């Protein structure tokens, strides 16, 4: 076990979600972001908040894209409000290996509707 | 008993420098600092000075503050040697697990983090 490929910059699945040539259950969308719940889910709501912008990995976010990652956060709570997360939830950013990235395209997510747990990973 | 949300929280008394914390970076809008209880061998916050008591009730023109936070861990840890990767957390309520009611985000790195995050 040794060789590995890398396109950071390249096509995703989240692409593919986002030009609608592949489904998913979508919540909320604008012109700069997309949320829609994870196909693998981790807690009763786990959905994604992800740009349009293909932003790769935060670690390698301009200055500029403040507001658009903060957008992520605001949009996010409103999704997490009108599906009923009353009693709390957990946004995650995740970047690179040791933090479990598991598409080259940024994405918040937010888990509810059962008690979060510490550490969180 | 029962801090409140809307009352202050030890991140006042850390703004104000009344106690000790190791503070990695402070601008007119944030601060970062070493969190006391780490969990990773790396693991701080990044919390605005403008007090805002949960994530829940943040208003609209707060997203550039927010997103702020975000830049300020990502160069934060990047000048903590955090080449492997890190993870963000904003926890709300009590399903998030938050009792301090002051937004902060948490950066932790340095070991491999798993799933799901908590």
């Amino acid at each position: 076990a040794k060789a590995q490929v890398a396109r950071p910059g390249g096509d995703t699945i989240f692409g593919k979600i986002i030009r609608k040539e592949i489904p998913a259950k979508i919540i909320f969308e604008d012109d700069r972001c997309l949320a829609f719940h994870d196909i693998s889910p981790q807690a009763p709501t786990h959905f994604l908040v992800i740009p349009k912008k293909h932003i790769s990995q935060i670690s390698v976010a301009e200055d500029d894209d403040e507001s658009l990652l903060g957008h992520l956060m605001i949009v996010g709570k409103k999704c997490a409000a009108d599906l009923g997360l009353n009693k709390g939830y957990r946004m995650v950013v995740n970047e690179g290996s040791d933090g479990g990235q598991s598409v080259y395209h940024v994405h918040l997510h937010v888990l509810g509707g059962r008690q979060m747990h510490w550490p969180p990973g």
